[PDB]
């Protein structure tokens, strides 16, 4: 089964709210919120949430599925060859948090550090010695964003498996000369630079311009994971402070998936009645664009509800009961809630637009949805074994067998290995993960199973000449 | 007494090469090299140091007295009032690592997050409550950098206390007028901003068109701490592998103070014939201009050793025997000794320009030198006690006494507490020497204590859902 698999099971289940059984839920992997930083939930006065894949979260693989045969589609519209069609979406290729070399055309899995742990050319895995010839010293300049771009979200899923299918068939399609740095077809140079901003316009196309979102929304069931805990979960928020929603997507489509989220037979609880998404939140803001949202922002819009165009002008008056935000910045949420960023936990699994930038620019407290979680966590239990032989493996010699046992741990993940790691190495989203998510969850929705007055609590850290 | 006095006794001790002698020495704190990451000297094939405050430590607190001293004068000269005169610099107010404040003009200790820990404004401690007037969130953005000047290195231990007693004497002096953002003097509006630069540039002044360099080389002894056991340890690693300097400091400068650090009856080892000092250096380079050195660099100019002048042109020659470059990149050292990133361990003190710059730009491997760690940690031993009443006070709340008990402890080290700490929250310089200092001790000389085959051994990292 898949992570949203593992979500959606638990989204069909009830809640039940007697104290004890709270307890001994929560203390399950699957149910647990994880803790970086010591975070005391009384402090917290504003609840805000993400939408994509946060408080929307898409069900897998359908979703990437879908996202890739549309981009695919894009692509040969614009030229790309009709070999492109034959290609089909693999969920068990793609891990998140890769970087695309767009030099050499190359997929890293890279640690906190910039240094190299796996690097497959199309499907390829080239090994420690090959990688040397292009990386010297195993190692990437990852702020080199020209060169290097991380595949940071769920939406960028079926674009990491497509980079490879991609570099893959001109690899080994005989139209084409393979070099350094790209593709030749007789008197067109095809740079690895040049096809990937052709797929990385084509995801946005498909996102903007193009059907994605009509297909998603015409067939909710299939492509969206829904809760009846949400409404609860909210209202309880609602009783002990601010709850506001905060997302880069627009008025048309928040509210068609916002309804879908909310779109059962009752209201917080079974037998009470239902009501509008909205209802649940003192400030709604879309046309977020996070990350600048974090910073100057853009100018503070007013949404006409009925029609769902922006009113035009600048919008100049108070928080009213019903109204709609676009654009604006992380001080509109501060100003007009009356709270400062210490006082706000925001809810989302962007790890650099809402936790790194939130957490960095404004000292907000964030916790991070990690919707693969609910599988990772899984295999880290089944397969604890394989990690504890590592583990073991790494004591005696304090060379070969590291090295075998490593790639056997890591694909029981997929190709790409977990998240996380690759065996005793810690990826750079790993590292980011604890550097920045104060709190972090496979679901937003394990809040739930803690009281209002929980203390979440990690151990103080101590440097080595002090321990 | 003073970290200097600590690190200077160390010094004056011969070598005990006897194989006990070393296991014993170096379990002990002050001899110890702390890792916080695993590194296997066995690939180390080059070892590069930086000069200031590396090889050349400064005797505290006549060095800082000096500058201070200098740079007071310096302004009075350029028209700032003959008060400043009366100043006399005390090493018990400033702690390293400090945050100006150039709006506000206050000094703040803050953590990563840019948490405010200490507030002072000239001498005045800020609490808690009164520092949301300035600081509603009780943080500030450390990227903004037109705004926030990190007083990162021992060279601004003078001006972080300097900083402090302009604003003490301009609040305090009836002749201006204290405002939100610097002081009046009727039609002359001084900014604390303003009141910063000028510092700041005095400061430089002082060191590079001024009397400070030239006041030191004249009285070694008093300034600058000596130890036999600098020549053992280069001729061993020279035995192992490549020795190169990388100083930002000139020629003329870099050969006085190395002839110093020299400057013994022996070369070596006692009994052995001295020798000159360039002999321990398989490549020599001065005017480094570091961080810039990590990346573009500048142009690679050769020294004239005889007239300490750079000779005209760029040099487009190779590594020969007894050149001394100019400038130049860390590609200069990896190219010309043959290297590669994590082949070279570079030591210096400079927690910025040369380990975090290093490390996230190049993939050197890094020792951190922190010369305070010889005192600080004499402390932590001492004063055990205060710490352990502090961490079982947090465990027993899981409020006015951890307060108390948070200010006791950190008035051992100074006005300004421990570089590492205040009570249980972490500096953002401990969490830089963590985050990018693979290694990191009180002293260079550390590394004598230990074969060459040593491993450096971290214990691996896991994230809270995989404990
Ligand atoms: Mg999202
Ligand atoms: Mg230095």
């Amino acid at each position: 089964t898949s992570w949203s698999d593992r979500l959606q099971n638990a989204a069909d289940m009830p809640a039940n709210m007697d104290k004890h059984a709270l307890k001994k839920y929560r203390r399950e992997a699957y149910h647990r919120v994880f803790v970086n930083r010591s975070l005391a939930m009384e402090k917290i006065k504003c609840f805000g949430f993400d939408m994509d894949y946060t408080l929307a979260v898409y069900k897998s693989p359908e979703y990437e599925s879908l996202g890739f045969e549309l981009t695919v589609e894009r692509l040969v519209s614009i030229g790309y060859p009709q070999e492109l069609l034959s290609f089909a979406y693999d969920s068990t290729f793609p891990t998140r948090g890769l970087v695309f070399d767009t030099l050499y055309g190359n997929l890293l899995k890279v640690d906190a550090y910039g240094n190299l742990l796996v690097c497959a050319h199309g499907f390829n895995f080239i090994r420690g010695p090959e990688t040397r010839e292009q990386y010297p010293n195993k190692f990437i300049q990852r702020d080199d964003t020209e060169r290097f771009y991380i595949l940071n979200t769920l939406f960028n899923l079926p674009e990491t498996y497509l980079l490879a299918c991609l570099v893959d068939f001109f690899t080994n399609c005989p139209r084409y000369t393979s070099c350094e740095t790209g593709f030749k077809d007789g008197d067109l140079f095809m740079s690895y630079r040049s096809m990937f901003q052709d797929v990385r316009d084509a995801v946005d196309w498909v996102h903007y311009k193009g059907s994605l979102k009509e297909k998603t929304v015409e067939n909710l069931e299939k492509y969206v994971v829904k809760d009846g805990k949400l409404p609860l979960l909210l209202s309880r928020m609602k009783e002990v402070g601010k709850v506001f929603l905060a997302t880069n997507s627009d008025y048309k489509y928040t509210d068609k998936i916002m309804t879908y989220l909310f779109d059962f037979p009752h209201g917080p609880k079974p037998g009470s009645s239902h009501r509008p998404w909205q209802s649940y939140f003192d400030l709604i803001l879309v046309d977020a664009r996070k990350p600048l949202f974090f910073g100057e922002g853009t100018v503070l819009r007013q949404v006409d509800t009925k029609t769902g165009k922006l009113k035009i002008g600048t919008y100049t008056g108070p928080l009213q009961h019903g109204i709609v935000y676009s654009g604006g910045s992380s001080d509109t949420i501060c100003d007009l809630l009356g709270a400062k960023g210490k006082d706000i936990l925001y809810i989302g699994d962007h790890i650099f637009g809402d936790i790194l930038k939130s957490k960095k620019r404004q000292g907000w407290r964030t916790f991070l949805v990690i919707p693969e979680l609910a599988q990772e966590l899984h295999v880290w239990t089944d397969k604890s074994s394989l990690f504890e032989e590592l583990q073991s493996l790494d004591i005696f010699l304090a060379q070969r067998r590291i090295k075998k046992v490593t790639h056997d741990m890591d694909m029981c993940y997929g190709m790409m290995g977990s998240l996380f790691r690759s065996g005793s190495r810690q990826t750079l989203f790993a590292s980011q993960v604890m550097r920045y998510a104060d709190l972090y969850a496979a679901s937003f929705i394990n809040l739930l199973y803690y009281p209002f007055s929980y203390l979440f609590r990690a151990a103080h850290v101590l440097m080595p000449h002090e321990s």
